[PDB]
């Protein structure tokens, strides 16, 4: 039985390009090791976010994947109200760690780690 996994990622400016490319790259060498359909949300308005991610939570995806710390505050008020709905946040560690929220370091987002951790969460 396919899995899911749906990347929403911050493209306001230049500065995440780097990121978000490896974000990418992770996700696409998950799927070639697994059985998983993929999806990407792209916005530069920040605004939106927490509607984006509350969206995606009513889609049917075994992870949502948010990469960049501009999504930290959506992804924790939204990750609230559906508790059983896997996340994973790039590039931002919480004080106090949501039990649905996986962090993941920018530098462990470019290792293969990242593609790892989708691979042992969808198995």
């Amino acid at each position: 039985s396919k899995k899911s996994v749906s990347m929403i990622l911050d493209i306001e400016g230049t500065n995440n390009e780097a990121m978000n490319n490896s974000a990418l790259l992770a996700l696409n060498n998950a799927q070639k090791k697994l059985n998983i359909d993929t999806n990407k949300v792209e916005s530069d308005d920040s605004s939106t976010f927490s509607n984006s991610i509350d969206i995606l939570c009513n889609d049917n995806y075994d992870l949502i994947i948010a990469v960049g710390a501009r999504f930290a505050k959506p992804l924790e008020m939204v990750a609230k109200k559906y508790p059983k709905q896997q996340f994973a946040i790039i590039d931002y560690e919480y004080d106090k760690q949501p039990s649905n929220i996986t962090s993941i370091s920018y530098e462990d987002n470019k290792s293969g780690y990242l593609a790892g951790l989708i691979a042992g969460k969808m198995t």
